[PDB]
């Protein structure tokens, strides 16, 4: 069993992640559903106290093993189990500041774990970042191409959307390196769908967001995986 064979739904989801933002060091933990292919669910909280960054932001450091691939696309994520796979992000907040996480999963008992580092450094202390006055990111496309012998490449632009109704921008780029000591057949180019939805518990105490993704592939452009061999 492997490949698409060990993402048979429902799934569910835990992540620690450990963070530092302008020397303000947090953790945050959290579990997760996954009730079908590519809805993928997170209820994350912090364990230090609160956030000391926008939830928004660190939305995207918060799993794309889950999302949604036609069968004729490879889905590299999925492919790299067994083994598994480690993302390391750069993102710059342009005019903000600029974080970099980095991830390594497991897989066990139909639970995926993220063991998620993050670390960032130079933020305005007066940005939306970490004045928490963001409210939203709008959906966007992820292009993914193969990079390297073994990898892939991620790359999006986001707008993050503040409480006063305009745009920040940030710039966001992933490698996702197979750790599983075989090498796992690249992808053509293609592009993955996301939207992140977040919303409040009802009842909980502690600083904490309930997030929802939808990850959903396409050969969007079928000119573009010429352009990258
Ligand atoms: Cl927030």
């Amino acid at each position: 069993a492997s490949g698409r064979a060990l993402f048979q739904y429902p799934m569910t989801s835990k992540i620690e992640l450990n963070g530092e933002i302008n020397g303000k060091k947090f953790k945050v933990a959290g579990e997760g559903f996954t009730p079908s292919s590519g809805r993928f669910n997170m209820h994350a909280y912090c364990t230090t106290g609160d956030l000391p960054m926008s939830w928004v932001v660190i939305a995207s450091p918060l799993f794309h093993m889950f999302a949604h691939y036609p069968e004729d696309i490879t889905h590299f994520f999925q492919e790299c189990f067994p083994g598994s796979y480690t993302l390391d992000r750069t993102l710059r907040m342009e005019g903000d500041g600029t974080l970099t996480t980095h991830h390594e999963y497991s897989l066990e008992d139909g639970c995926v774990t993220s063991k998620t580092t993050l670390n960032a450094s130079g933020f305005d202390p007066k940005g939306a970042t970490m004045t928490k006055s963001f409210v939203k990111q709008l959906p966007n496309e992820v292009k993914i191409t193969p990079h390297g012998p073994n990898g892939i490449r991620l790359t999006s632009t986001v707008l993050y959307l503040k409480e006063d109704g305009t745009i920040q921008i940030g710039t966001q780029d992933c490698i996702v390196t197979p750790v599983g000591g075989r090498k796992v057949t690249q992808p053509k180019a293609h592009f993955l769908h996301t939207q992140i939805i977040q919303k409040k518990d009802p009842n909980d105490t502690r600083d904490h967001i309930v997030q929802t993704e939808l990850a959903v592939a396409g050969n969007l452009w079928h000119g573009m995986d010429e352009l990258y061999k």
